């Protein structure tokens, strides 16, 4: 679990949206696993807006954060889960990395601010849904 908090909006995983995140839908889009919905309390996160391919991400099936080499946004292929069909998932980046499924949501940051947030794992690797194009969250 885990959600970004930034002005009026929350991030969270689209497949971990609750029902109140859907009564107050702003934008989704299935093909990143990504779903932003209204606050009423001010948001305090930073998003950063760079190129980087370096930074530390939360961890919470080892209560830790760890530190990772990570693949610029793309188009991967993802297996079957009971959350979507198997398909291409946009946007995402890989690491080298502990990632359980209850791990998704956790932050991944840079020394610019929020990159993404966990999305996928499984295999020693670690995927991370971007967040830095989405301007308007802003
Ligand atoms: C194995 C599981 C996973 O990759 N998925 C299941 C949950 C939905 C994910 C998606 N983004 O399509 C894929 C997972 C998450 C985090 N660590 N291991
Ligand atoms: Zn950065």
């Amino acid at each position: 679990s885990g959600a970004i908090y930034v002005g009026n909006y929350r991030v969270v995983n689209r497949h971990l949206a609750t029902h109140n995140d859907w009564a107050n839908l702003v934008w989704e889009d299935s093909s990143r696993d990504l779903l932003v919905s209204s606050t009423t309390a001010q948001g305090c996160d930073t998003i950063a807006r760079c190129d980087c391919q370096t930074g530390v991400y939360y961890c919470s099936s080892r209560r830790k954060h760890y530190p990772v080499s990570f693949s610029k946004p793309s188009l991967i292929f993802v297996e079957a889960s009971e959350y979507y069909p198997a398909r291409y998932q946009s946007h995402l980046m890989l690491a080298v990395g502990h990632s359980e499924p209850g791990d998704c949501g956790g932050i991944l940051r840079c020394q610019h601010g929020v990159v993404g947030i966990v999305s996928t794992g499984g295999n020693g690797l670690v995927g991370f849904a971007d967040v830095r194009d989405l301007l308007w969250l802003d």
